């Protein structure tokens, strides 16, 4: 078949209007092909989703203990080391969720912290930004470890800030180097230069876990993802075959709670600043609020299906929000044809689900905050089928039934009991974000005084 034609999200904007919606590029030993547009993402992760499922190999992951049955889920190759954490995830993550509702109740009480640690900020600007990371912070730790930290809690702090500097390390040139070449990470100066604030943020939380298996009990049902983990390694004692083992307890733990902490944290960064930018959107969502829930009862998630203007703003915070825009790498398995050209086996792809949010053949304004995207005439919900910011096919965000559930009620507790505006005196902050392989709003203070 005919290979993609061939010559930073801005950049593949250009390439996009110069070679298709299917282009290649060379990128040193890789060879890479973007996809733009739904068809062309639909068309890999779900017609081709069988062979597309695969992530790229990353040599330098060897430091932080990655295995053959030790990958975790963010990063595992296609096969069985990923079905069984992805599975295990998936499903865990549903029963914790139903029965007694504990997801939405660590996360209704986290809701009411994070109001009261706003409102010791009144009457005065500030940037949420570090107390959004601890609130979603501690949803998680309440799913994996089965409890939250307080706010000022030291070992608390130097694992957010660890994991924020981890993160940066992703993105660093140092990386893809290394990458190529594995055997340079014999040199002994040279290794522990590469991932030192990730192999921090690995043994601050393997002292959080041995702490979380002392006081784990076994006769009783798992309390949390991490207990469940624990009684399935009983049970694969004596089996090479099985993931569930010490070494990846402590990398599928760290790839949840990594994951569900600088997306969704920035996600409700750039609804607040929405917010402030757009206070007219900010009282129709509080006026809806007040004539379905109130102002003194805790927002509950069988309140989403009554709220369908809250429901498109927070819809509407993602889609603008973009906060993945080239989603996150897979790799052919086979050999596959997309949009009519074919796509070898062992190809890099890049999802560049940008494209797919602010199609503007799809959303009438893609380049504004415009929460009737996802409205009709009468004020129904509609979700378009280009909204894809959790991806789509086998690989697509397993934290996405979570991610709904802390994004409604974050933000609708915050609103309830708060009203967000730009702090006078200072210059209206930019509505463009700082681009990184997680795009941050550009750095703001707000005020939130209460009602
Ligand atoms: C606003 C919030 C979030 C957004 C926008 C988001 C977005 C994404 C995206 C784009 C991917 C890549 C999908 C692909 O490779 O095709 C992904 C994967 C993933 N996300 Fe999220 N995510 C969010 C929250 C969460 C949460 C809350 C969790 C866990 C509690 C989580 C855990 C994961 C994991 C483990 C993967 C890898 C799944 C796999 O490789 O099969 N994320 N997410
Ligand atoms: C969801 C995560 C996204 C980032 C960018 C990512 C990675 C790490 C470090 N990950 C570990 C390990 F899992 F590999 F062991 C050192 C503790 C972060 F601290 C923060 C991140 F955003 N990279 C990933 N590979 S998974
Ligand atoms: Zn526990
Ligand atoms: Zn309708």
């Amino acid at each position: 078949g005919k290979l993609p034609p061939g010559p930073t999200p801005y950049c593949f904007d250009q390439l996009r209007r110069r070679f298709g919606d299917v282009f290649s590029l060379q990128l040193a030993w890789t060879p890479v092909v973007v996809l733009n547009g739904l068809a062309a993402v639909r068309e890999a992760l779900v017609t081709h989703g069988e062979d597309t499922a695969d992530r790229p190999p990353v040599p330098i992951t060897q430091i932080l203990g990655f295995g053959p049955r030790s990958q975790g889920v963010f990063l595992a190759r296609y096969g069985p080391a990923w079905r069984e954490q992805r599975r295990f995830s998936v499903s865990t993550l549903r029963n914790l969720g139903l029965g007694k509702k504990s997801l939405e109740q660590w996360v209704t009480e986290e809701a009411a912290c994070l109001c009261a640690a706003f409102a010791n900020h009144s009457g005065r600007p500030f940037r949420p930004n570090g107390l959004l990371d601890k609130a979603v912070s501690n949803v998680i730790a309440s799913l994996t470890c089965g409890r939250r930290f307080e706010y000022d809690d030291p070992r608390f702090l130097r694992l957010l800030d660890l994991a924020q500097e981890g993160l940066k390390e992703e993105s660093g040139f140092l990386r893809e180097v290394l990458n190529a070449v594995p055997v340079l990470l014999h040199i002994p100066a040279l290794a522990g230069k590469v991932l030192r604030f990730q192999k921090a943020f690995l043994t601050q939380l393997d002292e959080l876990l041995t702490e979380h298996r002392m006081t784990w009990d076994p006769a009783q049902p798992p309390r949390d993802l991490t207990e469940a983990f624990l009684a399935e390694m009983e049970k694969a004692k004596g089996n090479p075959e099985s993931s569930f083992n010490d070494e990846n307890l402590r990398i599928v733990v760290a790839d949840l709670f990594s994951a569900g902490m600088v997306t969704t944290s920035t996600t409700l960064a750039w609804g607040l600043l929405l917010m402030i930018l757009h206070p007219d959107v900010q009282r129709r969502v509080q006026q809806e609020i007040d004539d379905v829930i109130g102002q003194v009862r805790r927002p509950e998630m069988g309140d989403q299906a009554h709220m369908p203007y809250t429901t498109a703003v927070i819809h509407e915070v993602q889609r603008f929000g973009d906060i993945v825009p080239l989603g996150v790498t897979h790799m052919t398995s086979r050999d596959i044809e997309v949009q009519g050209f074919r796509i070898p086996k062992g190809t890099t792809l890049i999802t560049n689900l940008s494209s797919v949010l602010k199609d503007e053949a799809v959303w009438e304004k893609p380049f504004r905050f415009h929460p009737e995207h996802f409205l009709d005439a009468q004020g129904h919900f509609v979700k378009p089928e280009a909204f894809l910011p959790f991806s789509a096919g086998r690989r697509a965000c397993l934290g996405e039934p979570l991610a709904r559930m802390e994004l409604f009620l974050f933000f609708t507790s915050l609103l309830q009991h708060f009203s967000f505006s730009v702090p006078t005196g200072q210059p209206r902050p930019s509505h463009h974000g700082v681009f990184a392989f997680l795009v941050s709003p550009s750095p703001y203070e707000l005020c939130a005084v209460p009602r």
